């Protein structure tokens, strides 16, 4: 987040084998409610990450001849996409900031207009949500749909706000509220997100909130994945990087955002808990 | 004996890469696949942890078709029903592809199957003609079988070199049954095409090519090779960790495993092996 997005894309694909199945289950619940034009239009994926939802989930489910455009503010992610999950003739991985001042000067804008825009687990990394909904509203054809997978609240955000009070850190965390989801302290996340979408010319067709778990088979891939989604590590020097992490990870099982379980085969299971708002809108 | 691959937790470390690989192979063949008007059940033999079924097969299947995935090991068949469980579509059962009494299995009576997928497993089945004959039984006349057999790989040569060690020879007396039969084949595509046609199949397409399995971290590359090591279940604990290091060291000797660099500067870990891809049809 902030300066670029999630660097180190290698550590993030450790959650592919789990995050792929999660969004693949969310989209299956909404895919029947999605209407499509006769002649296909380009489809956009915002905050595509290492391009696994774009390649392994979105692309197999799109109609034939539908071209896909996947963007991410972090370069390292978009280069990881074009090298591993690179799907020729369908997916075109590009760079874009969803709250770009000059959207009309980007490659993604001129690939448009787009029929559908999938914005998955990335709108919590955007402090200015209404500006991001605006730019998505510019990119959609009238009648085009948008699919949101916004994270309402999670213990990772509170662990950020608790660490921001440490004079040890503090200096690097003066803007902690801009690294926290805007629906973190919201008493009604579904209502505020339904109001925000409709306040930008959208027809909210469906909007629900539920808990989610992120499965990890091994112990270290649970740890190494949390290294990537730690948004403050790019500001900390090396002598305190490994200390910011342990301070963070300790404050997580305190807040019970992460957990460890047992398997039917007896093996150890590792989890990450968080709430997700799922939305389906349509431009007028 | 070999009750397939246990420790399913370690195998899903290759899902994030094996999913994209088998997804790429099917895209090269999916145009040549005919489908019936009324859907018939589709079978995935040796499905593993249900990843090349929930995320690869079922998404692109004709709506209304039902998938049946079967492994030989309960641990995998148990991993699927928990994680990659897709109700109303994929059913995960247990089956040995060379079962003496196929007709007494649940998989046999969910059939007959329109299509049968077989990805990276026939190199674990010594009697390959028996497994092809069983696949021929399960298919409807006109059905199609999609094979993904590993012709040769350095994991097998490392096995045959470790069998010569008196340190291990007691556990590795049947080393030729833990090696793909097409390992020492001078023409794997020819033998496989002849094997399929000798069982009533019409080989529509058959190619051989090298493939690569990528792992982003160092230990996921290591922990995955723990699962695909077929001799670890025979070794006592005092020599298990020594058997793995002896295996891993011989792998970079034979250059089956490699390591690379990333555009962002990160380390890349690989596993190299040859794959036969086939598309047959029952008469
Ligand atoms: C935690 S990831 C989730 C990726 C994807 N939803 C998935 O589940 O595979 C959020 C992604 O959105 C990117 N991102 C963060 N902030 C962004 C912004 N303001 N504009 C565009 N992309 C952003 C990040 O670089 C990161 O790759
Ligand atoms: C390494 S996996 C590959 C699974 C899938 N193709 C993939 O790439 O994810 C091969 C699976 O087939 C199972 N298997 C091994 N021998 C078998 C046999 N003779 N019959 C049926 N299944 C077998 C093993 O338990 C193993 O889980
Ligand atoms: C048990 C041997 C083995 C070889 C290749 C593979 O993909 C899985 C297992």
């Amino acid at each position: 987040e902030a300066y670029r997005g999630i660097d180190k894309p290698h550590l993030y694909t450790l959650g592919c084998c789990s995050l792929t199945a999660m969004a693949s289950a969310q989209l299956d619940a909404l895919w029947s409610q999605l209407s499509w034009p006769q002649t296909p239009l380009p489809v956009l994926d915002i905050g595509c990450g290492p391009g696994d939802i774009a390649r392994k989930v979105l692309a197999p489910r799109l109609p034939a001849g539908t071209r896909l455009v996947a963007c991410d503010i972090s370069p390292e992610m978009v280069d990881f996409c074009r090298q591993h999950n690179a799907l020729p003739g369908t997916i075109t991985y590009e760079l874009l900031d969803v709250v770009e001042p000059r959207l009309e000067d980007t490659v993604v804008w001129r690939n448009g207009p787009f029929g559908k825009v999938f914005c998955m687990l990335m709108l919590h990394l955007v402090p200015d949500n209404r500006l991001a909904v605006k730019n998505i509203h510019k990119l959609l054809v009238p009648g085009g749909e948008a699919v949101f997978s916004v994270i309402a609240n999670m213990a990772l955000c509170d662990a950020y706000e608790e660490m921001a009070k440490e004079p040890r850190w503090a200096l690097y965390m003066q803007d902690v509220e801009k690294f926290v989801s805007p629906y973190q302290h919201s008493e009604d996340p579904v209502g505020e997100f339904r109001l925000l979408l409709e306040s930008e010319g959208f027809q909210v067709l469906r909007c629900d909130l539920g808990p989610q778990k992120v499965f990890f088979p091994t112990a270290e891939t649970h740890r190494e994945f949390l290294k990537s989604v730690c948004a403050f590590l790019y500001r900390i020097p090396e002598e305190q990087k490994d200390d910011f992490f342990d301070d963070w990870l300790q404050r997580l099982e305190k807040l019970k955002g992460t957990s460890q379980g047992v398997g039917r085969n007896g093996e150890a299971e590792y989890y990450i808990h968080l709430s997700v708002i799922t939305a389906l809108a349509r431009k007028f």
